[PDB]
C-alpha cells in the first residue's frame, strides 16, 4: 500500500483537506447571517465535542482499515462491524464525498477561472459612490459566468469561458491524483499550503488598512468577536455551527478516512490528527473570518454586510469582495490573489474528496491508480453537467450530501466505531502509537455525549426544518434527487461487485 513519505507531508495533506472553499466563503457567510459573536459560542462548543473526537476516530478507522488494504468504509465498516448492513452504510463514505466533488469542483473552477480574467484586466469598471452602481457591474459579472436564468426557466448557460475552465480544472485535479498519494497529493500540499498560507495573510494585512466614512475593519472583528448570548438558545444557530465544523474539518466525507489508510500502521494519528484540526481552524477563524466580514462591514457597516451574508452564498466571496477591492489602487491585482487563494484552497481539497473513489477502485476492485484515476474524473465531469446547466442542482446536492449527509454519516461512523466495534478498542485502536494520548475526559466525550448530541440536532433538524425543503420546493429540485438517488445504487452495485470479486477470488 503507498503511505506518505513525511510526517509533514502527511500533516499539510491532511490541512489541505480540510482547509478549503470552507473556510474563506461558507464560515463567513455562516458566521455574519448567525449573529458574528453568537455564532461562535456554539462554533467553538461544537469544535470541542464534535470536530477534535470525530477527528480522530477517522483518522482511527482510516490507519486501522488501511493496515488491511481498506481506505474506504464500505470495507472497512464491515471490518468493524461484519454485517450486510454495515457494506451498505458504508457506501455513504463514498456518496457523500463523490456528490460533493460533483459541486465542489465546479466552484473551485470558478475561482480560477475569475483569477485568470482579474490577472488579465478582464473585469468589471465601476463607474467614478451608490454601492449599488458599485457592486452590479460584479454581479452582473458572477451571473454571465455561471449563466443564472433572466428568465422563469430553471436553466443556467454557463458561458464557454467557465466550462472550458471546468475542464482545466478537472485536468488539474488529474495531474495530481494521478501521481498517487506520495509523489501527488503530498508533493502538491507541501507547495500549496505555504502558497495558501502566505497569500491569506497578505490579504488580511490589506482588508486590516481599509477605512471608510461607513467603518474600519476593526468594527468586522468585533462584530465577529463579541459573543451574544441571546441567540444561544437558538437551535438554528446550533444547527448551523455544527453544519460549519463538520464542512470544515471534512468529517462525515469518508475523505479524512481514506488519507489516514495510507498512514503507517505504527505512526502517531493523537497529534497529527489533532495538528490538522487546528491548522484548519486558525485558517478559518484568524483568517478567512478577517478578510471576507471586514471588509464588507468596513465599507458598509455591520447592518449591510449582514443582509450581504443572508442575500446568497456566493454574494460575499464572488461580488462584494471584488467590488470593494476595485476601489483601491492595485485592487484588480488584489482581485486575483484573493481568487487564486480560493483556487489553492479549493485544489486541496477537491483532490481529498475524490481520493475515496479512487481507493475504492484500487482497493476493492482492483484497478490501477491511472484507470481509477480517469474514471472517477469521468464520473464527477459527466455528472457535473446537472450543477451547471440545473438551476439550483448545486443546493440541493450540498444539502443531502453536504450538509445532512455528513452529519447522519458522523454519527453513523461513530456508533460503528465506538459502540458496535466496541469504546475500549476504539480507544485502545485510536492511542495506539500515539505521541500523545487523547484526554480521558474524551472517552466519556466520544462515547456518550457526542453521539447524544448529533442525534438530538438532527431530530430537530428533520422535524423542524427538512419539511419545508421536501414540500416547499420547485420539482425540479426531484432532478437532482433522483440522480443522486442513482449514483447510490450505482456505488452499491459496484461494492456487490467487490463482494463477488473477493469470494471468485
Ligand atoms: C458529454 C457531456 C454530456 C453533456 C453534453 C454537454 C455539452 C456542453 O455544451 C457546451 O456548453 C457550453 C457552456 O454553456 C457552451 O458554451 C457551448 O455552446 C456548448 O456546446
Ligand atoms: C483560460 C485559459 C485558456 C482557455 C480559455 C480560452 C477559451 C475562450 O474562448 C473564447 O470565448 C469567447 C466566447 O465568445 C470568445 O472570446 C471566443 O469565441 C472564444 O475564443
Ligand atoms: C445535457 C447537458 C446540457 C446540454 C445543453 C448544452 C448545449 C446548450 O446549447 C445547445 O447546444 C446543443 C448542441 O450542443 C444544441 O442542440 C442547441 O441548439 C444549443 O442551444
Ligand atoms: C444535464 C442538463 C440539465 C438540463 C439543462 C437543459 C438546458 C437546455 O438548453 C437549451 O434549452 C432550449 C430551450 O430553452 C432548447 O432549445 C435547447 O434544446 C437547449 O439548447
Ligand atoms: C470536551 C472536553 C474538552 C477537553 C479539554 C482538555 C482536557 C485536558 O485536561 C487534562 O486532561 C488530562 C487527562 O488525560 C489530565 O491529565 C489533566 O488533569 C487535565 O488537565
Ligand atoms: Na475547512
Ligand atoms: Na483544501
Amino acid at each position: 500500500r503507498e503511505h506518505w513519505a513525511t510526517r509533514l507531508g502527511l500533516i499539510l495533506a491532511m490541512a489541505g483537506n480540510a482547509v478549503g472553499l470552507g473556510n474563506f466563503l461558507r464560515f463567513p457567510v455562516q458566521a455574519a447571517e448567525n449573529g458574528g459573536g453568537a455564532f461562535m459560542i456554539p462554533y467553538i462548543i461544537a469544535f470541542l465535542l464534535v470536530g477534535i473526537p470525530l477527528m480522530w476516530i477517522e483518522w482511527a478507522m482510516g490507519r486501522y482499515g488501511g493496515a488491511q488494504g481498506h481506505g474506504t468504509t464500505p470495507a472497512i465498516f464491515y471490518l468493524l462491524w461484519r454485517n450486510r448492513f454495515a457494506k451498505i452504510l458504508g457506501v455513504f463514505g463514498l456518496w457523500i464525498p463523490l456528490v460533493v466533488a460533483i459541486y465542489y469542483v465546479y466552484i473551485e473552477s470558478w475561482t480560477l477561472g475569475f483569477a485568470i480574467k482579474f490577472l488579465v484586466g478582464l473585469v468589471p469598471e465601476p463607474p467614478p459612490t451608490d454601492p449599488d452602481s458599485i457592486l452590479r457591474p460584479f454581479k452582473e459579472f458572477l451571473y454571465s459566468y455561471i449563466g443564472v436564468p433572466k428568465g422563469d426557466e430553471p436553466i443556467l448557460k454557463p458561458s464557454l469561458f467557465a466550462y472550458i475552465v471546468f475542464l482545466i480544472t478537472m485536468f488539474i485535479n488529474v495531474s495530481i491524483l494521478i501521481r498517487g498519494i506520495s509523489k501527488g497529493i503530498e508533493r502538491f500540499a507541501k507547495i500549496a499550503m505555504p502558497t495558501l498560507f502566505i497569500l491569506a495573510v497578505f490579504l488580511v494585512i490589506r482588508v486590516f488598512l481599509l477605512e471608510t466614512p461607513n467603518g474600519t475593519a476593526a468594527d468586522g472583528l468585533n462584530f465577529l468577536w463579541t459573543p451574544d448570548f441571546e441567540k444561544l438558545k437558538d437551535p438554528g444557530v446550533w444547527i448551523a455551527a455544527v453544519g460549519q465544523i463538520f464542512f470544515t474539518l471534512s468529517l462525515g466525507f469518508g475523505a479524512i478516512i481514506t488519507y489516514a489508510s495510507y498512514v503507517r500502521k505504527d505512526q502517531d494519528i493523537v497529534l497529527s490528527g489533532l495538528t490538522a484540526a487546528t491548522l484548519n481552524e486558525k485558517a478559518e477563524v484568524i483568517l478567512g473570518g478577517s478578510i471576507s466580514i471586514p471588509a464588507a462591514v468596513a465599507f458598509f457597516g455591520v447592518a449591510n454586510a449582514v443582509a450581504i451574508a443572508k442575500a446568497g452564498a456566493f454574494n460575499l466571496g464572488f461580488i462584494t469582495l471584488p467590488a470593494i477591492f476595485s476601489q483601491t489602487a492595485g485592487g484588480t491585482f488584489l482581485g486575483f490573489l484573493w481568487f487564486f487563494l480560493l483556487f489553492f484552497a479549493g485544489l486541496t481539497s477537491s483532490i481529498a474528496i475524490m481520493q475515496p473513489m479512487i481507493a475504492f477502485l484500487e482497493d476493492e476492485l482492483k484497478l490501477s491508480a491511472k484507470h481509477a484515476v480517469l474514471w472517477t474524473a469521468a464520473i464527477v465531469f459527466f455528472s457535473a453537467h446537472l450543477v451547471m446547466f440545473l438551476n439550483k442542482s448545486l443546493d440541493e446536492m450540498d444539502f443531502w450530501a453536504g450538509t445532512i449527509g455528513v452529519v447522519f454519516f458522523g454519527l453513523t461512523e461513530l456508533i460503528i466505531f465506538f459502540w458496535i466495534f466496541g469504546a475500549d478498542k476504539a480507544w485502545e485502536e485510536i492511542n495506539r502509537g500515539g505521541i500523545i494520548k487523547v484526554p480521558r475526559i474524551y472517552y466519556y466525550v466520544m462515547r456518550y455525549i457526542t453521539p447524544a448530541f448529533l442525534a438530538v440536532l438532527l431530530v430537530v433538524w428533520a422535524r423542524e426544518y427538512i419539511p419545508k425543503i421536501m414540500e416547499e420546493t420547485h420539482w425540479t429540485v426531484w432532478i437532482t434527487r433522483f440522480y443522486i438517488i442513482g449514483l447510490f445504487l450505482f456505488l452499491t452495485f459496484l461494492v456487490f461487485l467487490a463482494e463477488r470479486r473477493r469470494n471468485h477470488e
